[PDB]
């Protein structure tokens, strides 16, 4: 055997000679670092049992265990494998127990699949029978996508594993983690996955989401691959340099997904359209954020929404923490500290601002006759907490007001009665969306105030290697009880049940409005409900830099809004930090600044009214804000057709193996690229510059770069902003808030590529009303430059925006002179635009000019 393959066989101990012969497997200790000494042999698992049967969505298979002595329990000795071609480009096969249900995740999204195998496959399926094992080829050129053959399947009742060759280790993805690069280390790597309120550092722990998609890019022609596998048990993801992946679960089913595209966007919308594509955020909700634990005061709270809105910052969205309720319980204002708590909202909402607050799940038990609390006594009457394992009490830990009990959201009526807490609550505080935090779901006891039974659901056969080494630790017990079934299976669903819950919610409580949900804890599919945030970090130049993979592995993941706590949630953030986690924040897809509970101020105009800090973060959050059009339609394609928005180089330049492990900088779709400055003293940023032609966003000039890494020169207050040729961007000129800067003109920059074209989009809709998009209410135009000409074309065109929105501006990039600039509308001239040009940099801006939102008209010059 090639040492790079051996799949250990001794996950759970350290290897010996003794438990390697009394397993079966090889021994072999005379490898490099890492390799296993212990591994499988070539014939251990499953074979199958006579002929596979044709069915109409694809084929079954008996798979009939070679007897074995229990390792991690109870073994499978039939295994039915049922494998479905979905569609042309997705494959779907299950491996279940013959003779008993298992559990399966109850999905919000995927359906079960009825009818016929999909015609045209892109991928071909080749099952071996002795021993088993599957292997997907791509169908064009004969390359093994999926292949288990390099290891055993194996199904006991608390272990499941399977292995898959891969074809390259350009492999991204897998959640949720810190994992430092966003092209993964294959180097003999585990990471667990289990829902655990964590500090997302440098110790490579199981965080706060379980995400198990990953996209692997197959060569430099861009064709590309994904696997998901639907199993909501803690379980770990091994990593090894044949290259290879093996999944290794504790319980449920193994239910995976192949996904095949031609380039690294299509497998994103391959998978998305199976797990369900993302909410499109309210517009507001792009703006920028502001936040702190423990403000302390509604005092204190002015204080700083005051000073930064005299600053003139942009800035549309004030989160309130867990300092604004009654003794941290759920549904109260503290009337002392908080005095005063619904004209602040007033006031806020009078200056066209946002009010998010935070929402824990965990109830406080503590009601009497005296002092009734009416959400405990509300939730008690409807009966909709998790239970001990006796199926009748409810459990009891402890979170931020005391001893608590937590809502079943997997109950249809756990929904109707968190519904009535927040329609309730908002008749006082009429707050615009909802921070859902703790949904891990996380405990300040383990288990609960009584600890945890022993029993092989709080103490299984096999644990992965998850943070403290206890199933139970800082969450609840696992044979505890809700309507889905135990925590030791729908752990990982917590969160995800309760952002499917708010968003029920948000159906009463803001009819009609998208709103905003922003939740901790994720399991697939949750961005079709909620942004995220990655949690808990710290103010160091490590987190800063960590930032990024995370945040392109949650676009991965179709979670395209998401972003960390700017300038560091722990800890007192040094000025410089903070100035230049600024500069890349204002280009995050969720930009909050948020900051832990006692440490030194660090809101922008906490630095000083005059400071470099503030100026630099106005100037970047007015350029955010002035590309919102721009930002706004990726998010309608995410939406829609399932694009990420903050992106990889490689997706756009994959052809390029100098971009498959670049993460310091990344793009706003295809056509922004952001190098922000991610060194402590530094002025300059290694970076590189993909192969296309470059335009420096603030002065337009063409970049000599291309193809090639460069030092970029970026001072202390600059960070690398450059516009692809071949790119029209929409933009609308800023102001403080959202609200206000919809009403402004709209302005093109077209950056032309190498044949000076260049092409564009813009989505326009109203901005808040929830499925505009599947009831086409709105605009959506094209642009097209190809010399000579600019078009405007419109291809949807049922939202007219009241406020008589236009382009007066048209900035063009690496042109020549234009002369004699012509419009015409519906092909009718026609007004003479004004057209300034800079002969030195080959920046065209032509002004004087009104071209109506929704209506197409060419512009056409002479050179
Ligand atoms: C950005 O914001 C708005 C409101 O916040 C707007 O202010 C208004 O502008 C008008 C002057 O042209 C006034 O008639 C009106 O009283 C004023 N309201 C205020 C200050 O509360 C700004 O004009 C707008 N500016 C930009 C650049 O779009
Ligand atoms: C948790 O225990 C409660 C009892 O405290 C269960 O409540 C039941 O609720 C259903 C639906 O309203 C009623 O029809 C039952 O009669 C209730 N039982 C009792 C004993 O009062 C609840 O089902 C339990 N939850 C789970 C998931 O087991
Ligand atoms: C890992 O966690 C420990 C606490 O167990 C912490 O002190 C340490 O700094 C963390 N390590 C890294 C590399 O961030």
């Amino acid at each position: 055997v090639n040492e790079l393959e051996r799949i250990n066989c001794i996950p759970d101990q350290p290897p010996t000679k003794a438990t390697c012969d009394q397993r079966g497997c090889c021994w072999n200790p005379q490898g490099a670092v890492s390799v296993p000494w212990c591994y499988y042999s070539k014939n251990h698992s499953y074979h199958v049992e006579g002929n596979l049967v044709n069915t109409n969505a694809g084929f079954t298979a008996r798979l009939k265990n070679l007897p074995s002595s229990p390792v991690f329990g109870s073994n499978v000795d039939n295994v039915l494998l049922t494998a479905e071609y979905q569609t042309s480009n997705r494959f779907h096969f299950k491996l279940t127990d013959q003779t008993n249900n298992r559990f399966e995740v109850p999905h919000e999204h995927v359906q079960s699949f009825s009818g016929n195998a999909a015609a045209s496959l892109t991928y071909q399926v080749e099952i071996s029978r002795q021993p088993f094992s599957i292997k997907v080829t791509r169908r064009s050129n004969n390359r093994v996508l999926f292949d288990s053959s390099i290891g055993p399947l194996l199904f006991a009742d608390q272990f499941l594993q399977l292995s898959t060759r891969l074809p390259s280790t350009n492999v991204y993805g897998l959640g949720e983690h810190v994992h430092q690069q966003y092209r993964h280390d294959m180097n003999w790597k585990t990471w667990p996955i289990f829902n655990r309120d964590t500090t997302p550092n440098g110790n490579g722990t199981n965080l706060y989401g379980a995400q198990t998609f990953f996209l692997c890019l197959e060569d430099a022609s861009g064709l590309s691959f994904g696997v998901f596998l639907m199993n909501s048990n803690a379980m770990e993801v091994v990593l090894q340099p044949a290259p290879a992946i093996t999944y290794r679960t504790i319980g449920g089913i193994l239910d995976f997904y192949v996904f095949l595209g031609n380039t690294p966007e299509q497998v994103v919308q391959e998978y998305l359209e199976l797990i369900g594509r993302p909410a499109l955020p309210s517009y507001w909700a792009l703006g920028f954020h502001l936040s702190r634990y423990e403000y302390g005061t509604l005092d204190n709270m002015r204080e700083v929404v005051e000073r930064n809105r005299a600053a003139q910052l942009p800035y549309d969205v004030q989160h309130a923490d867990i300092d604004y309720m009654d003794e941290r319980r759920d549904f109260t204002y503290d009337s002392v500290d908080f005095k005063g708590f619904p004209e602040f909202v007033n006031e806020l909402h009078n200056n066209g601002q946002k009010l998010v607050i935070i929402v824990d799940p965990a109830i406080s038990n503590n009601s009497s006759s005296s002092k009734p609390y009416g959400p405990y006594d509300r939730g008690s009457d409807m009966k909709i907490w998790v239970n001990s394992s006796d199926g009748v009490t409810p459990l009891i830990g402890e979170v931020w007001p005391g001893q608590t009990v937590f809502p079943d959201y997997t109950n249809p009526n756990c929904a109707v009665w968190w519904t009535k807490e927040f329609e309730l609550f908002h008749n006082q505080v009429e707050f615009d969306g909802i921070w859902i935090d703790m949904n891990e779901v996380s405990n300040f006891v383990d288990g609960s105030v009584s600890g945890c039974s022993t029993n092989n659901l709080n103490n299984p056969p096999f644990t992965p290697r998850i943070l403290d080494g206890y199933l139970f630790c800082k969450t609840l017990c696992m044979d505890a009880v809700q309507h889905w079934g135990k925590q030791y299976d729908i752990h990982n669903l917590y969160g995800y049940s309760m952002a499917v819950a708010t968003a029920e919610a948000a159906k009463t409580v803001f009819p009609n409005k998208r709103s905003f949900i922003l939740t901790r804890s994720t399991f697939a599919g949750s961005g079709k409900f909620a942004a995220h945030w990655l949690g808990d970090n710290t103010a160091t130049w490590d987190d800063l830099r960590w930032s990024i993979p995370g945040v392109l592995e949650f676009n991965l993941f179709g979670i395209p809004m998401v972003g960390p706590d700017i300038c560091g949630f722990a800890l007192d953030t040094p000025e410089e930090l903070c100035r230049r986690w600024m500069q890349l924040g204002a280009f995050y897809p969720f930009s909050r600044n948020h900051n832990g509970q006692g440490y030194k101020d660090q809101d922008p105009a906490s630095f000083g009214a005059d400071s470099l800090l503030l100026n630099s973060s106005r100037h970047y959050l007015n350029i955010r804000y002035t590309l919102l059009p721009y930002l706004y339609t990726l998010f309608f394609r995410a939406h829609s057709r399932g694009d990420t928005v903050a992106r990889p180089l490689l997706h756009e330049f994959y052809e390029d193996n100098s971009t498959w492990d670049v993460h310091q900088q990344f793009l706003w779709g295809p056509g922004l690229l952001i190098t922000p400055v991610l060194d402590e003293g530094a002025e300059k940023v290694m970076a590189y510059v993909p192969d296309a032609v470059w335009y420096d966003y603030e002065t337009g000039s063409q970049v000599r770069w291309r193809k090639q890494k460069v030092e970029m020169e970026l001072p202390g207050d600059k960070i690398g902003l450059h516009l692809r040729g071949g790119y029209i961007f929409p933009t609308q000129q800023p102001n403080t808030t959202t609200l206000a800067s919809r009403k402004n003109p709209l302005g093109l920059i077209i950056a032309l590529d190498e044949n000076k074209e260049a092409k564009g989009e813009l989505f326009w809709d109203d901005g808040e009303t929830k499925d505009t998009v599947a009831n086409k209410v709105y605009l959506l135009c094209e642009f097209s430059v190809t010399q000579n000409r600019l078009e405007v074309n419109i291809s949807q065109s049922t939202y007219k925006d009241p406020n008589n929105l236009a382009f007066n501006e048209i900035k063009i990039l690496g042109t020549e002179e234009p002369s004699n600039v012509t419009v015409k509308h519906n092909g009718v001239p026609s007004t003479s635009p004004t057209v300034t040009y800079d002969s030195n940099l080959k920046v065209a801006i032509i002004t004087d000019i009104d071209l109506l939102l929704g209506e197409a008209y060419t512009v056409e010059w002479a050179h």
